């Protein structure tokens, strides 16, 4: 039964949530994932940006990718998306752990760890602004008059599915373009 | 003595080191023109590693080769901080910059607002210019060692930056998707 996924909701909101929850289950999402995510609207879109629901600790990342734990935690701080600053706290999205684990390779090439950590810090800040600009841009395109939660979920998955393949190549090209025009 | 007009107003140790640097840059295919235009010319031989092959195109060439509409192309070039604003047949655009800017169109084709699309470029470019600054200082710090000649630095930056480039692209992509995941869950 869905009802506990629906909770306190009533009226039109509960009816729209029912049809959304129904579509997500067919999408292969669990009751378990829907409870932990409010609103459940973006569950069939987050996997397109690499959130599969898996979480890891800094120590797991360290051992699994063979990187220095302390350096890793500096990078996690510099990105600044999860707090719990405990090496055994399982609070990092898998893809975030793996991304943070790349930083050490720059260090092994002789780059200064302080400076690497600083770059990550400035990049994260610049990208967090672009992210928010990106969010608004996408919403404008998805959000149409009188749309239900399910309409929005379907429209978001379609649009983000088409955008994601382009975003990676683009950001990469934009970085190298800035690096071509240093001085 | 053609090299002489490429040393500028330098003197002493620094003039003779600039001479050795210039002789090597020329061996790399950097033209006297490229050297004169770029001052200090120290990382002219690292430039190709970040996508500058010294080939240039016009906006018309960009619009036709890469598929983009010429009006959008100009807007994106403004947002990025490049050639203030030119003539369609003027061959003043780095080829890789034209490819980069032309990707704007595909986003518009998916039904994204052209104004918002240009806005995102503007905001992204702002963030990345700062990142690029700090990246340069990082790389420079790693190669600079006392007793380093200008040529030593040039060659050391080639060796080092050549190893860094393949890591950078995936790096920045991951750092974008990391922000998108955080914003989505937030
Ligand atoms: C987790 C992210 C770690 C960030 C690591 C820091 C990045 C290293 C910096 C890149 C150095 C390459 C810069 C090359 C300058 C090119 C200038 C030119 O000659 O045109
Ligand atoms: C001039 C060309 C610049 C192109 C910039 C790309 C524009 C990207 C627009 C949005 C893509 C971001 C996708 C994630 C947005 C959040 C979606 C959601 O949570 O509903
Ligand atoms: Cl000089």
């Amino acid at each position: 039964n869905i009802d506990d996924l629906l909770g306190d909701l009533g009226g039109t909101a509960r009816a729209e949530r029912a049809k959304l929850v129904e579509w997500l289950l067919e999408q292969g999402i669990t009751p378990d994932e829907i409870r932990a995510t409010n609103p459940p609207l973006l569950l069939a879109t987050r996997h397109l940006v690499g959130d599969d629901g898996t979480y890891v600790s800094a120590r797991e990342i360290s051992e699994n990718y063979g990187v220095d734990l302390e350096l890793l935690q500096r990078v996690q701080r510099a990105v600044g998306l999860a707090r719990v600053d405990d090496p055994d706290a399982v609070v990092h999205m898998r893809a975030d752990g793996e991304a943070a684990a790349r930083a050490q390779r720059f260090v092994e090439l002789g780059l200064n760890p302080d400076q690497v950590v600083l770059v990550v810090r400035v990049l994260a800040e610049g990208l967090s602004h672009a992210a928010e600009a990106m969010r608004y841009t996408a919403l404008e395109a998805i959000m149409r008059p009188g749309a239900t939660e399910l309409d929005i979920a379907k429209g978001s998955q379609a649009l983000v599915s088409q955008i994601v393949p382009l975003l990676g190549p683009m950001i990469q090209d934009m970085l190298f373009m800035q690096l071509r025009h240093m001085m």
